[PDB]
């Protein structure tokens, strides 16, 4: 088996959580707890930190024996390795690419805002080219069921992940593009993932830690 | 000959400009200049960007021909793939993945105080937890020529980038792991690497845009 750490929040954990779970990887949850109050006590997994023994000390952080890996697309890649999820052919490959890196940047986006008290003020900065934003998946998914091809990759976990985060924070977006719609459909409609839904072990939100904003439960 | 498309600032493409060069890429350079004035001007890109045809279009871009490969990591990936400085073994691909999303953590990390306002207030914090991050950094490298192994692999020039970008901001934070010197100066000392560095064509300074409050020209 493997564990997977990070907190009882979704964060940058939910799209691996995802990956590992379609894949009947059976892992272990490594979740860390910070407190409320004034001053947010992040010690639970401080106090942790150095005993990993991790190249890089952060989380999410995969193990897998003679594997501790940090930085959230290291750990993506290094499952879909041992399953294919990755390209094929050059095109697949760089589609997958260009999406890997285009998903976390508007993933951060949306956080550097959540995590601004300033938050009211550059929300509507952001709801106003979000669409944008938006626009461009269905450009790039247009044809095919899955953004890169006929096949299933650990990209199309990247996507879901960064839709459903944005249709929670302003649900009139994937309306004006069915075409990102229908996505969230076979992504969900999937034996294991709706499994996985409907299981004890489904986190959902906290989208944000006790230090955000927006998102923060 | 493919394109590469920047600002004039040397910022992301930095090590995209190593890379290609090293490969012997026959590439050919688009720079974008900014305006200042208190609305710092980019019509420039503005108006040719959509024209261009990019799935998600964003600077830096690279056109190889028939290919519109944007976001600087998507650019590594593919020079390095068809130059196989990629990592080839299973242990390589994960100090590649490791290395590469580090780097490019740290970068945006420098690159989060440079953009931010308050710069005299947040740098401090940074210098006090910089030493730190390096001895990470040197580890990695540990007695290695290059930071995945024996072989070269982007994730050096990658390195080397982030690395050089700390030199100048605080000329000492390296001062204390010569383990990562010396990997600089071989670097450097790379013969057609050597040359670029002393050609007209090597872009080593501005290093942020032209509205970062440090690093701006």
């Amino acid at each position: 088996s493997m564990t997977l750490g990070y907190w009882d929040i979704r964060g940058l954990a939910h799209a691996i959580r995802l990956l590992l779970e379609y894949t009947d990887s059976s892992y272990e949850e490594k979740k860390y707890t910070m407190g409320d109050a004034p001053d947010y006590d992040r010690s639970q997994w401080l106090n942790e930190k150095f005993k990993l023994g991790l190249d890089f000390p952060n989380l999410p952080y995969l193990i897998d024996g003679a594997h501790k890996i940090t930085q959230s697309n290291a750990i993506l890649c290094y499952i879909a390795r041992k399953h294919n999820l990755c390209g094929e052919t050059e095109e697949e490959k760089i589609r997958v690419d260009i999406l890997e890196n285009q998903a976390m940047d508007v993933s951060n986006q949306l956080a550097r805002v959540c995590y601004s008290p300033d938050f009211e003020k550059l929300k509507p900065e952001y709801l106003e080219e979000l669409p944008t934003m938006m626009q461009h998946f269905s450009q790039f998914l247009g044809k095919r069921p899955w953004f890169v091809g006929d096949k299933i990759t650990f990209v199309d976990f990247l996507a879901y992940d960064v839709l459903d985060l944005h249709r929670i924070f302003e649900p009139n977006c994937l309306d004006a593009f069915p075409n990102l719609k229908d996505f969230i459909s076979r992504f969900e409609g999937l034996e294991k993932i709706s499994a996985y839904m409907k299981s004890s072990r489904f986190l959902p939100k906290p989208l944000y830690t006790r230090v955000a904003v927006w998102g923060n439960k």
